[PDB]
């Protein structure tokens, strides 16, 4: 298939301070690298697919991505005490066949399940057996806001897939 995966790991130390390490791939070829704290990020293409002009406009949206990212966690500890240290991964994306998209957008924490986006509804799903009053709280904050129901899977059906239209 034609894709674009995107891969996030984030190293929470505490609530208020995240290390990112994190990368792309686009027809199975490493294309970008995310790695860094939280407050001075480092994104950069490999190779220079995107003109300045947009590749400033993808960057500013990774960047309020992950503002956005970070500011959910620190939500959920804030409501409901999340246990530091701990890692969050994200791994989402977009695949092509030779019309349709096939997207996914699945996070664990310290390597296991937790919830998942379903592209069909423009829900999150919990991904554990495991009942907690924190995969609750997160569920109902992700499917409470278009942002995080709508306008993800915006970016996932159109924003992914014209990259890969035009890139790979
Ligand atoms: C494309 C071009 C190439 C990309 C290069 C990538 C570099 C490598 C890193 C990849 C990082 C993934 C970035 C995803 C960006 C998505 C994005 O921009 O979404 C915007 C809004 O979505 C949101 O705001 C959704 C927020 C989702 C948060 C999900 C996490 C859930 C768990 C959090 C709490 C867990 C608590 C328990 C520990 C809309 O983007 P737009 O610009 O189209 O508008
Ligand atoms: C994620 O995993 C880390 C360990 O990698 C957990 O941190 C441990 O938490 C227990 C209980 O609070 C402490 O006794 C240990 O000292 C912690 N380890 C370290 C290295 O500090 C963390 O609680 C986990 N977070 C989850 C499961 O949300
Ligand atoms: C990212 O930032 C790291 C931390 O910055 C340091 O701490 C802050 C609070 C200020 O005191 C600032 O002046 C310090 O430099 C750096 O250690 C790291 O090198 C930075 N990464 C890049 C790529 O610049």
């Amino acid at each position: 298939l034609q894709r674009l995966h995107m891969l996030q790991i984030s190293y929470f130390r505490d609530p208020y301070h995240v290390w990112y390490q994190g990368n792309a791939s686009l027809g199975g070829h490493l294309t970008h690298v995310l790695e860094g704290p939280d407050t001075n990020t480092t994104i950069i293409q490999l190779q220079p697919l995107q003109e300045p002009e947009s590749w400033a406009r993808t960057q500013s949206g990774l960047q309020s991505y992950l503002l956005q990212f970070h500011g959910l966690v620190r939500l959920v500890h804030q409501e409901r005490t999340l246990a530091f240290p701990l890692t969050i991964r994200c791994f989402l994306g977009c695949e092509l066949p030779p019309s349709r998209a096939h997207v996914f957008f699945e996070v664990a924490v310290n390597g296991s399940s937790f919830v998942s986006f379903r592209p069909e509804r423009a829900l999150w799903q919990a991904d554990t057996q495991v009942t907690s009053g924190v995969v609750t709280f997160t569920l109902q904050q992700l499917n409470a806001y278009n942002r995080t129901r709508y306008e993800l899977r915006e970016f996932l059906e159109d924003t992914c897939v014209q990259y890969v239209q035009k890139h790979i």
